[PDB]
């Protein structure tokens, strides 16, 4: 149920119909795999069913090694300019710190002896989730010992060899892991969070119906937004924080607004002014006001719910949605840039394509079954995606999205066309309509002084 | 056979002698892997060998729910200012969302009954690949139902456990790659296509001879250069679409533009202006006019091969090639910017460096087996890269590209003395030589007033 | 021992107390790999032990003349716009390129017959060390040669096929990240260098104790700022380039600056101009001057340890650091932007957080035990970390970093309200304060004109 408008007056679309998704906050994690403490490996038999096993032993010793050089370092990791800051592990990375701290990890040991699941109160006070994912050290206590430990070493069979290596493997991934990404990783992989240890954490966190079953229907964009940091790693206990996204706005109406360069269509080379929409991005309906996101990354869609992260958004007022209808409005100043720089260009929309079509360029869309059923004039123009499959500026092809829905045009004039080019303002990169309207006037302030 | 020449009149210097690899379209493919449709486990004997079996058809059955969840999301994912915003998987997420189409998959399924690869018309119409690379139905029908599907289970050989886990491993990883990339990849893996499988598919596709061997002799460019898109998995086939690059254009001049900024050297701190061409970037012959990449990333160059995407292009007058010879050609008005900021830096070309020194700051070139060799004073400079290893500006040390060939220095007057400091524009970003003779004269005529 | 200082005055802050560990050059280390030269597979029995075997040896011979594809190409791959452009892997190509030359093989593989690890003098004359981390060649030979070399093949045990797996799992491994790479990777996996190789070839390096200690206590740093180039495969060796960082500056003062807009507070809502301090980033002090690091990924921090990449820097006088205490200091021109853009947000320094608040945004600060403790009014504000753990701006809740460390406000009246906003530069994105002065005398002079 995706819709999309263009706006032949500002070269400009908006696609409404989607529903929110945004990341407001964090959930941390304490994830846990009990280790065996193996210092010597006591035998001297040259068994081949040994010597696997000894070589086993010694990769899952070395990933014990490296993880614990990992510990000894306190982890870390047009209008996009105007955003803050943030620190997107500040949360987990605090959790990290605290279990440091002396008995911290006794409290975590303890509380995972009898299940492998279990919530736990740290000293500061906050209530984490804890998760016992593996139990290498009950594997190696009652499997391994009888063979490794004596020096008449009694040889095992085959099959535990085997068995051995498939249960080592997953605390040698997860070392691999956090040893190219400096103890920080994202997306967290099924090797620090299997789909259903993910899914079962998911069902016992302390949050509502509502986000359980969206974040259970799309755990791959759960994985994306989440980090795993490594923690500590001493008293038989391997500890990482997994931080998972909070969605504390959900089913807001969101929309997608595109954009692109609005030019006058003189043949004489340079006497030609332009003027784009700077404002493009997502758009969702926030708590009364607005949550804007410039950039292209910050949102994913899955089929018409979007995933966003406020971390990189503005706060607007509602009227922001005014710039669409009327540019001009009065209770919203909309924002724009200018230049001299009339070159072609394409936005490819939801539900269609924009084409900014200039100078000697040709600009064209195509059909699979029938080549070019369509030739743009100079100027800037509007296609629906519905029977139309590719399209063309310049030397540049582009598919358009085959999304099911429906678009329309909405006819009128350029606003560029409004604009004398001798006292047009051209190098405004940051600006809006009232910004330059007040420029023109200076301009033509110093022309009625003549 | 790479040739480039340093203009000292424009700070900047082109690398001539490359091929074009353009990529200008896409080929999409549809991958099967035919799955084995298993509930129960049934199975109440304690054998070590069969237990290893019972262990590795969780797995299995794990990673093919895990594939479901993601199938119910259809998937998604200084001139740089100036290009459009394409939609990289439009292409194929298109033919992914064909395949959920009833009986869409039947078709596929009969056609892949006798060969492993066929070619099919789907019910729009279009002519797809299609390619059936792993049989683990035949495997676990064959090797062992006769073990997991009565009570009175048969007790396997060492070596079938061993088989399974080698065959299965394909599909966990697939599923592991789509877990943490929301059900598209890319570069595509050896998991996704296999060295052979995909030399094979390229083998097959209706392309020019030239294609195919431009293709086969850069397979890894290939692979970074395509998508593998998670489509379905039902009817016991596991299918998802791999899209690959189509090089429309190819072997045509494609040369390389390195700039950087021509300042004044007064010695007083801030009465210098600065002036930089923007328009730097790979430009490549292309149709009549020339395809222009701003943007570092978009072309990776492979000996003298330059494989570009077009998606991240211009297309502008070949005219434009006229601005290294003549900046002031009154047929294309070269691009420049402006500002007062004297700051030194290196850009390294591809056989040289260009070397932008200003202020008091150290620059020198150095050899490894002599040390400091030339001192540059200020201004902006180059040394080719025959008898240079290093460039150092300041406290950053650059190595320089050994790549071979000859460099020729034109000699010339720096443009940035024929300005007057007093009527200079020196606050714009998006500019041009017209444009800021258009502004001294404004500024010029204010004056005349006076 | 981190302490920080907000400047109300510049709505900015400095974060004290690091210590430098800078990247200035490159080490080039040539790491082997001796294979076998397997043709003909000569084996006719149908055995299950040996069909293992053969299935392994076709993966081995695989990923051979995989990576024989990948040798026949070189490989490659605020204030941000204004640094230069180096050359990351020219140093490590280089090396490539010398081992494509006639004997140059012979020369390593005959240094490294006795023992594993050596000292070889190219022809052009650097010393680099070489390592041969694998021996498949040795293995086949004596393990595996008695089985498939004869007609009348010998059965092996299952042991054998097993351990054969494991080893040759590495070099499958280094192979599928050269294909998904173009033959160069970063960071540098256990696979291409182990964490006890890697600690082993940086003890054996030409380098100082003081290097040698920091490179080991950090070698997760040190493999995010290594690559990893595939160079050649010939002669029964494989050989690819590992290139490692050498820290030439270590240990100097490093310092963070944090910036925020500084905006006029009036409730009319176009009448507010902005002002932001641009030369955001780190710096370090370096050789009498300061590296300034402008741009986020390039440094990474661990503890108090500030790991930096010199070829994204400029070098500037030690007197930039005079805008801190006094912005309007003669004796370094500090750097601004100007807008009329009242935006709300925030900035996360390393012991608190900046407050940009203006209009009608809701800014807060919150702590977990007790919520909002602290209101802010518009203006740019700051608050310390201690005894608050998130901010909120807006739509937007961030948390802020725990990291121990005593704040420092420095009270002064914002330098915004010293401007009057009739001529007052709005458009500026690379200016300066001496700028905005002579900006502001040509329009004060047209004004005395009247
Ligand atoms: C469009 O949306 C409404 C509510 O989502 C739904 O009831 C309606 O059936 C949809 N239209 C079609 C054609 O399905
Ligand atoms: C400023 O410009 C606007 C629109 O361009 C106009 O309505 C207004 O009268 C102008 N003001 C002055 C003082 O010229
Ligand atoms: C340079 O190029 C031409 C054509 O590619 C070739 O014939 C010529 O031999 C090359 N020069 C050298 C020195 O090889
Ligand atoms: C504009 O400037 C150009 C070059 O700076 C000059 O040739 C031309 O005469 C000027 N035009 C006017 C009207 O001053
Ligand atoms: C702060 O630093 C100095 C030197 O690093 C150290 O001697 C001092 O003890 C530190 N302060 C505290 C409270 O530890
Ligand atoms: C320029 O401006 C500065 C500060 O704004 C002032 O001190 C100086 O006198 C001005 N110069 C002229 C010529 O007006």
């Amino acid at each position: 149920n995706i819709t999309e408008e263009f706006y032949q007056s500002t070269c400009s679309a908006v696609s409404k119909g989607y529903l929110s998704a945004l990341r407001t906050g964090w959930y941390t994690s304490v994830i846990t795999i009990e280790l065996s403490n193996i210092k010597e490996i006591k035998c001297n038999g040259t068994d081949a069913k040994v010597k696997l096993i000894k070589q086993e032993l010694d990769k899952y010793k070395n990933a014990v090694t490296e993880l614990q050089l990992l510990m000894q370092s306190t982890p870390a990791t047009f209008l996009g300019i105007l955003l803050g800051v943030g620190s997107a592990i500040a949360s987990g990375v605090a959790v990290s710190k605290v279990l440091h701290l002396e008995g911290e990890v006794n409290k975590i040991k303890s509380a995972l002896l009898s299940t492998n699941k279990a919530v736990v109160s740290l000293s500061n006070g906050v209530s984490v989730l804890t998760s016992k994912v593996l139990d290498l050290k009950n594997y190696i206590d009652k499997q391994l010992l009888p063979i490794v430990n004596k020096q008449s070493c009694s040889i095992p069979n085959i099959e535990t060899v085997i068995e051995f290596q498939q249960k080592n493997n997953r605390l040698l991934e997860i070392t691999r892991e956090f040893s190219v990404n400096a103890g920080v990783t994202t997306p967290v992989s099924t090797y620090m969070l299997t789909n259903s240890e993910l899914l079962s954490l998911i069902n016992d966190m302390p949050i509502t119906n509502d986000q359980k079953k969206l974040m259970s229907n799309n755990v791959q964009i759960v994985r994306q937004q989440s980090y795993s940091i490594m923690s500590i790693i001493k008293e038989e206990v391997l500890a990482y924080v997994v931080q998972l996204p909070l969605y504390g706005v959900i089913d807001t109406p969101c929309w997608k607004l595109h954009t692109s360069p609005l030019c006058t269509t003189n043949t004489k080379e340079g006497s030609n002014i332009c003027l784009t929409r700077t404002d493009r991005g997502w758009y969702c309906d926030n708590a009364g006001s607005v949550s804007f996101f410039p950039q292209a990354e910050t949102c994913k869609v899955q089929s018409n719910r979007v995933f966003c992260d406020t971390m990189n958004s503005l706060t607007l007022p509602s009227e922001v949605n005014l710039c669409n209808v009327d540019i001009f409005n009065p209770k919203y100043d909309c924002k724009i840039m200018t230049s001299k720089t009339d070159v072609s260009s394409s936005v490819i929309t939801s539900l269609g394509a924009i084409v900014s079509c200039y100078g000697k360029t040709k600009c064209t869309a195509s059909n699979k079954n029938r080549g070019i059923i369509k030739t743009f004039s100079n100027g800037c123009d509007y296609v629906s995606n519905k029977g139309v499959d590719t399209v063309s500026v310049g030397n540049t092809l582009y598919y358009v999205n085959k999304q099911e829905g429906k678009s329309l045009y909405v006819k009128g004039e350029p606003i560029i066309n409004f604009y004398d080019p001798l006292v047009f303002p051209s190098d405004e990169f940051d600006a809006s309509i009232s910004q330059v309207n007040e420029k023109i006037n200076q301009s033509l302030a110093f022309i009625r002084k003549s």
